[PDB]
């Protein structure tokens, strides 16, 4: 029983319950994990800590997030390839091999895109109720943090560290869920939305003077070398409220940077926010 999927990059006809599934989005991979859905191929080179089981030799290595092994993908001859924003530009290449669905998060409507992505997996795999149950759990999660949020005021800044440099995310960004969904107040509400974040210096941080400084150590997951500490915790940063209040919250980059938009990653993401402000 074939079905047709509409997505940002077009329309794909897909066999229901495809036998061989290749996944280039870790959110999706953690969602299929979460659902008991079996995958064939993953890019093992960038696997998140929490998805380390997909290193097993039962799974085919199809390369890296930025470096798909196209020849290997061909030899697998998958029934479905699922990609996201990091591979958007290779859509045609993938679609040439096998039916390819694109599943990205619209950051203007994080939760709505998330839900539709998940519901599309529900459809493809016959997992509609399991999906709805998980969507419901995250909804209650949100409301709770949404209450805890409104309890207090105090403004938040979201930063990312890569090689001693630091860049910022605000509403509508890849990390906007903090502001947009969970109801934390942004220290700067008009931050130019950018996939690796608006470049800034410490001069900027110790100015907007946030109560909460959410940090994402990019180097921990792209270099394998955590830098987040030393980049951040320096004189000019330490002057802030957040360092004095011990509210510099290092967010887990395995979830936040390599893998969001999945049943597991979004639940975990929300929990790191909750704990961050309790
Ligand atoms: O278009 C993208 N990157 C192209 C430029 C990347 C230049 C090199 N990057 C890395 O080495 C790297 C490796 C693994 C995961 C990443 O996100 C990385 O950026 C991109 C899109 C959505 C999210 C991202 O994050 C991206 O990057
Ligand atoms: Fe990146
Ligand atoms: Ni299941
Ligand atoms: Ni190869
Ligand atoms: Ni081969
Ligand atoms: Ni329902």
């Amino acid at each position: 029983e074939e079905i047709t999927i509409k997505h940002e990059l077009g329309e794909t006809k897909v066999k229901k319950k495809p036998e061989k599934v290749v996944v280039f989005d870790f959110g999706v991979l953690d969602s299929l994990d979460k659902l008991g859905v079996e995958v064939t191929g993953v890019p093992k080179a960038n696997l998140p800590s929490y998805l380390e089981k997909y290193k097993d030799s039962k799974y085919e290595n199809v390369g890296g997030l930025m470096e798909p092994d196209f020849e290997k993908i061909n030899e697998i001859a998958p029934d479905l390839i699922i990609i996201s924003g990091r591979q958007a530009n290779s859509y045609e290449k993938f679609a040439e091999i096998a039916p390819t669905v694109y599943m990205g998060i619209d950051t203007k409507n994080y939760i709505d895109s998330f839900a539709n992505n998940m519901k599309t997996l529900g459809k493809i795999f016959g997992k509609e109720k399991e999906v709805e149950k998980e969507l419901e759990s995250i909804n209650k999660q949100i409301e709770a943090v949404k209450a805890k949020a409104e309890k207090t005021s105090g403004k938040a800044l979201i930063v990312l560290t890569t090689g001693g440099k630091v860049s910022a995310y605000g509403p509508g960004s890849r990390f906007g869920i903090i502001h947009d969904v969970l109801g934390i107040k942004p220290v700067d509400a008009n931050i130019e939305v950018s996939t690796h974040g608006q470049s800034i210096s410490f001069e900027y941080i110790a100015e907007k003077n946030p109560d909460y400084l959410f940090v994402v150590d990019r180097d921990a997951v792209v270099a394998g070398k955590p830098s987040a500490k030393q980049t951040i915790e320096n004189e000019l940063v330490k002057k802030t409220n957040a360092y004095k209040n011990n509210r510099i919250i290092y967010l887990n980059p395995n979830y936040w940077y390599l893998a969001g938009g999945g049943l597991i990653s979004v639940a975990e993401m929300i929990n790191e926010v909750e704990k961050g402000i309790e």
